[PDB]
């Protein structure tokens, strides 16, 4: 590990400048006591330099993002489909780092934002590093890397005023959409759960991009990656995600921080679809277009490995910050394919870095470098870290007796392109018709979701083309929308006072593809690191006696337990004041607090009605809620909360309320709380 | 607009390169109808490099922020304490243009998060660019500009995770707060609500530090900046902030871009506090301490002008991204004080514009430059826009007639150091005594709070 | 060795890109064998991306230069003048790395151009790197710092054209000097000798500046830094410096590369003057003025230790281009001085790094890394290298128990300005007119040159100005030059077409002072390295016999010997076409060889007469010139030589001549070839 011969403790010793000069740092250099800073005094600006040198250009996209490291762990020998390294033995471990992001909004934006997610996962191979620059969505809205500034001009703020930061909340963004109907499918995709998920860990990961897996003896086939998440799929709602975005913006960094200090590290299986190269046309769409799903049913999941990860960053500047990747980060028995978005993205990440860097040694940085010797004529530069010895830094050469050697397929553990693969015909800046359907699989994917979720992404729809100013754009939207889905944009239409158009039967049928609906995905696998906020006062000592019972509990299941009241003591982590149901997967009011509930309710420690503020907020967002210890009624009660309802629980037993809050967490959201159009 | 030498329309049409040849942008150049990318398009490569280029670093504080023009026009001639330019007749009309912001977020961090607020106003002059680079709170949380780092890294987030965003709600930064107790008396005016203000429009802008108005005989006094709103002091209540930080992570933008829209822009008057040199230590403080208000029962405000602000801009990165503020934009008539926050800020300002634009020509960007002739000897580096003429850039020369000359207090217009300033004594790294009443003050704003 | 942890070896294996992944290098990936190149060539990309960014900025000046590592001994503990830990015990050693260079040239322009050199040597010491940032001259052209940019300018070539490189060969540079007299100093120095060194290992090293030492109880002195040469002081001719220039833009740098890799690496013996605080005006000028020398005459040398280049570098741009010097690189025990030059500098070495470097990281290049431990709070920035533990860098902090401590006089060996420093008076930009004198010591420096060398500098004055097309601009050069001396005014006049003013003799006296003069220094104390070359031919076996016994006889003295002939062969160095006398110490023909001398001599494989002009270039150039064998006659008539002339040797026996013509070697150059003013 390059990470640890940089490490640099400061827990001892004396300030020194960055020459190993001892010096002080809290007073300038002045002509006398009241007198002017002098130019001689280097201490001040070598710090004051430092400072003002901090900040580097953000990413050009994908901004707002953390990371973590961890081990990724083969599952067997995979020769037979694939020559590369890190996938030759079962148990093989690789050491990773991923990044996740979302896409639209710059460093400081909110996590919780309506967006495509990153999901950039670096193996640090025993044959270089390999880098899958993924995201939580599967398709892409655009079909051509000749396009993406075009689409990211449109989402990101307006550029006269940079307002607004809601990707999706204003005209640019719907123009483009309605004017380039490629879009369609991941417009569908982000307008879904998985435009806010419930955390990084609760997402998947996708290639999107059809690659190859190419073996020793020449044979490709066409792959694409899926990482499946073990922690299960899950979402917020958007009025939640809204309040999030505003309480704590911080919400998914810090939800994968603690998860993996509290040795919960996610994990996903990586996993693929391989099919034959002659099946490129084979299922209805062209697998070199980035905007369509190889439909599960047409060709299974094979399991590879184990991705998990379980250690944070020492220093995130040094290491998430400075992480670059690329898709130019390839190893042998990988290779590109003939998807016009991948073909830019090469270009891009590799240029890109130079922007970021502010010099071409970027790869020198501990967090970019490969686990295995370099031996290559690069040299100098901005930023040279090496010393390099072969001062005949040529091929061909004697002078350092041919080396370093070519790799290839026959030598050295070369890299080589697929050798089946060919090009032919004119040189052309034309797109292949088979491109052409931008409408069958976005009626798909909504086909394949149920329907409160399907009236989720309708309401999705409904609020952001609500913002839209231009009469023109909401009705080029709605001719798109309806292309897809006549239903939708019925529905949509209904909410912005336009008529939709009628029905465009071209791209309609009925089919559904199973994997990507996250209300049908199912309870949850696992409850470790759910959040449970516990109301109480310190009025009553029974209450606080009620919610250390709880904890214990709780506790020993793996969830994060918060016990709320109206001041911190013993045994209480947060007050009513910074307290908000968006803190909880499922929240449990102590019977003996029903004086705060039942009420207005008044106090200078936190606003008036807080404590039932959040009870009704964690019910109407679909959690689990409950009343743990005697009377339920008056609390259920005030909330206007049925104690019958599905996902409300009333028990004086704590075990029996803890059995049945459980099973709650699991099934995460009772959808039955929220109307559907009739 | 005062920029439109500079704009481009791109109202009509065909599509360019840089280099203006028509080309197209939407389809890659492909060996065969489903071929690989040719790396010969050179359409695909110059708009995928500028793309890939856009970003340029953040401020190192004061990230999140935004800007309009406008104009400040003087209510007198005040000649009599000052030779700015500026200042120097009755209805005498600037231009202006003032960025606002926030202090610890990161670019994209909402506008209503609890925080000291910027209001940083550049004059272009007559006679130069002046810049006033103030914040709406009137007092800075330390005393000396070589602590600058240790505060903006304690509020800023934790830097093993960046968490979190939000200043004041992590240990360290009230780590910080209890072992530095000249942070108390900001402290205070960050927890009122001068912390999460309704509007920039309703807020007040300060120069916090004591500076001097030098008059064309060298005589100076000493003086501090305010600018009061002439839309009244409003602030949100604090949940209020955390939803709209959710809802409306513009809101402070949008509310200033619209007010101007609807022909309703903000307007200031820029006053002074104005002593004799003899009042430094007068007032049972020191001047050159810059966690110090002078209250205005001991030296009344003097109304100099009207600011207001009444266009917005064409470009946001161009104009509001790109302007780069420094205190030592200064001119004939002002000059500064040995406050050591104000002393370390003006090496700051000019090093750091290195860092955000990349190389040292910055002043040559169009919100950048002045609205009068440049004459001197700087030449080439990265970025070079001017083609100079003049082939001795030296002095002193005689092969360029001994030109430019040089200005000065008795030729040419030239700022002058106040000639009354003295230094006396050891050079020391030494807090002054003077400086060493953290709480009284903080105790003076509690006490002049409302109950509420 | 000193930078062995950075080192990259080479020697072995296959090429691999910057993250290790096998890969080649010598052909482009194209579509068909006759195809156009392909996007997704990352080979491609990545090599011609680091070719395409290897370049940075040169130095501002001083862009043009070499340098070596080494080690700095001390002779004693200096404890009783300075707290520097590096002078603190007898034996106690340093590693250093030390670059020398021209100033005014771009960094391809030839090393014998007439300039003022820098020596810049880094002292990586114990308590944190020390730089002294010197030059081989001791007083500079300008007495504030603020002026450097309308020095630099002026000398540098006009900006219209980038004519001429050759910084006195202009209008501009005499129209600086003529209207900003505290040049005239340094500009009779570069007129000298030590504007044209026989090498880098033949000059001095001097701080320029009066610095303080300072000692743990807090008292100063004022010291002069003064590195004297073990090697001797030598300079070149004016003319063979030209043809240098042409004949071997690398000499200096080659001559000292050479001279480490044969176990030669020069010697210096670091020396201080001291004087006490009070004497800043006692010697007539003040000591804060960087125009003036101390005189030895009034503050004798005190030797502190050793300084000794031994170890070339590994990678020239890595070592040598990317070494950043700083004068703000002081520690414990020394001080700066109010010198406005010295004050300005400050500013400037530590700005100009974020030029060269791109970024604040600078200090993190090998060649800039301390040898001891960091402490600081210092972070991020472009290139950040360090994974910094502490979460908490801030001061005053508790949550990392106030770690860094600060340092200071009493406490962890902090730098302190020396306590007994004081300003007083008006902010002001006002010059001292204790800085007025600028003419009596350029008057000092005149008079304590030989005769000779006196008409060496007024020709190189001759020369230079009569480049200079402005009669107005040349007029004014000889009312300064009238200032120093009419003499020098009158002489230099009569090459330049116009009448010396006349006599002022306001500054005129005849003092002198010792140690100044190249040409008085004596006889150089080694000719270890000095370069022999012995005149042969193939056309007599018996002259390569002769050729061979000789350079056995020199070879055992250290010297290095060059045989040239007609052709190369086993014994044969070098051909007649790429000799020149350039580049030889000594010239020497073997009697068998006769016949070639004449300027008759023609022949495809050289230029007519190109053997004699060798042997006649020698001698115009001062060198130790001779026949050896015991037939001298016909040689040294064809050349015109005298045989009784001082400097030239004739003798049959090897042994005696070897023995006579290294005493020639010593002396260096017979300067009664030189005619002189009558
Ligand atoms: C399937 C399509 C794509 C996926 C899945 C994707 C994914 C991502 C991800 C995850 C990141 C963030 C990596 C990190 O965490 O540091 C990112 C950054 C970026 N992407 Fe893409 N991307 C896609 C298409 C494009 C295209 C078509 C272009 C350009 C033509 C592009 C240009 C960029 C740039 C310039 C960055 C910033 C990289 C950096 O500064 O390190 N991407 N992408
Ligand atoms: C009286 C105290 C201070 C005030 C009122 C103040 C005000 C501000 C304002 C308003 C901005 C943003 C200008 C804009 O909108 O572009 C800013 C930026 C900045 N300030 Fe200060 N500041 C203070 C103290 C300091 C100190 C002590 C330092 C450093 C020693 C410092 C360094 C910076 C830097 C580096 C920037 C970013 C500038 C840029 O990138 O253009 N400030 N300051
Ligand atoms: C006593 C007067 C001076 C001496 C002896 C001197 C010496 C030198 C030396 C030897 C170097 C080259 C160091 C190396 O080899 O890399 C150099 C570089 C330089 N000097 Fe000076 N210098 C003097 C005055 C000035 C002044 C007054 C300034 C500016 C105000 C200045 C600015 C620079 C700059 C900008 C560089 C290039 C540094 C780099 O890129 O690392 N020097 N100086
Ligand atoms: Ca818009
Ligand atoms: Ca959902
Ligand atoms: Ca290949
Ligand atoms: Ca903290
Ligand atoms: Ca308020
Ligand atoms: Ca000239
Ligand atoms: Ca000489
Ligand atoms: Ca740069």
């Amino acid at each position: 590990s390059p990470l640890a011969a940089y490490e640099v403790d400061d827990s001892t010793g004396y300030l020194t400048s960055d020459v190993g000069g001892p010096i002080q740092d809290q007073t300038s250099l002045k002509a006398g006591i009241r007198g002017p800073t002098l130019l001689e005094d280097f201490m001040f600006r070598q710090k004051i330099q430092h400072f003002d040198h901090e900040r580097v250009p953000e990413r050009a996209v994908h901004a707002r993002g953390a990371g973590a490291h961890g081990t990724f762990t083969s599952y067997a020998d995979w020769s037979n489909i694939t020559a590369a390294s890190f996938l030759n033995a079962t148990g093989k471990q690789t050491p990773v780092f991923v990044r996740f992001s979302t896409v639209a909004g710059s460093r400081g934006s909110a996590d919780t934002a309506r967006d495509v997610h990153g999901f950039a996962t670096r193996f640090y191979t025993d044959e270089g590093n390999f880098d899958i620059v993924g995201n939580n969505i599967p398709v892409f809205f655009i079909q051509d890397a000749i396009q993406f500034p075009d689409l990211i001009h449109s989402v990101k703020p307006r550029p006269d005023n940079e307002i607004p930061q809601a990707a999706f909340a204003h005209d640019s963004a719907w123009d483009f959409f309605s004017q380039q109907p490629s879009t369609m499918h991941t417009l569908f995709w982000a307008m879904s759960g998985h435009g806010i998920p419930r955390s990084y860990r609760h997402m998947d990961g996708f290639g999107v991009h059809t690659f190859r897996f190419v073996k020793d003896d020449g044979s490709s086939k066409l792959i694409k990656w899926h990482f499946k998440s073990r922690q299960g799929k899950a979402s917020l709602v958007w009025e939640e995600a809204q309040v999030l975005s505003g309480k704590n913006a911080d919400f998914h960094r810090q939800d994968l921080w603690d998860a993996i200090e509290s040795g919960n590290g996610p994990e996903w299986d990586v996993c693929v679809q391989i099919v034959d190269e002659s099946q490129a046309q084979a299922f209805g769409f062209d697998l070199l277009d980035p905007t369509k799903i190889i439909p599960e049913e047409y060709a299974p999941l094979t399991k590879l490995g184990l991705l998990k990860l379980d250690r944070n960053p020492t220093n995130y500047f040094a290491e998430t910050e400075q992480v670059m990747f690329q898709p130019g980060h390839i190893v042998r028995g990988i290779d590109f394919t003939e998807d016009p978005l991948l073909q830019g993205r090469l270009f891009s990440y590799l240029d890109t870095q130079l922007n970021r860097n502010g010099g071409p040694n970027f790869e020198q940085l501990p967090i970019n470098m490969p686990r295995v010797p370099i031996h290559n004529n690069n040299r100098d530069g901005a930023g040279q870290m090496f010393i390099h010895r072969n001062k005949y830094p040529y091929t061909p050469n004697t002078l350092n007796s041919g080396y370093p050697r070519q790799a290839n397929q026959n030598a050295g553990r070369g890299f080589f392109t697929a050798p089946g693969r060919t090009a032919s015909g004119a040189l052309v800046r034309e797109v292949s018709p088979t491109f052409n359907d931008h409408w069958s699989q976005p009626r798909l994917f909504f086909n394949s979701l149920t329907p409160v979720e399907q009236q989720f992404l309708v309401n999705a729809m409904r609020f952001e083309i609500s913002l839209v100013k231009s009469e023109e754009v909401k009705k080029n939207v709605l001719t798109q929308l309806n292309r897809v889905s006549h239903d939708v944009a019925v529905r949509v239409a209904a909410a912005i006072g336009l008529g939709a158009p009628d029905a465009d039967d071209t791209y309609y049928h009925n089919n559904k593809t199973a994997g990507v609906s996250i209300v049908g995905s199912g309870p949850l696998p696992t409850i470790k690191t759910l959040r449970v906020g516990i109301l109480a006062t310190t009025s009553e000592s029974s209450a606080l006696d009620q919610a250390a019972q709880l904890r214990t509990r709780l506790e020993k299941d793996g969830l994060v337990v918060t016990v709320v009241a109206e001041t911190l003591r013993e045994g209480v982590d947060q007050t009513y004041s910074t307290a908000d149901a968006t803190g909880f997967d499922g929240v449990v009011v102590v019977d003996g607090a029903a004086a705060l509930f039942a009420s207005t309710a008044s106090s200078p420690l936190f606003p008036t009605g807080r404590p039932l503020q959040i009870f009704v907020d964690a019910y109407r967002w679909g959690k689990p809620v409950g009343v743990c210890g005697g009377k339920s009624s008056e609390v259920l009660d005030a909330a206007d909360v049925p104690e019958d309802g599905d996902g409300v629980y009333s028990e004086e037993s704590v075990d029996m309320f803890v059995e049945e809050f459980e099973k709650g967490l699991a099934t995460f959201r009772f959808t039955d709380r929220f109307a559907l159009d009739s």
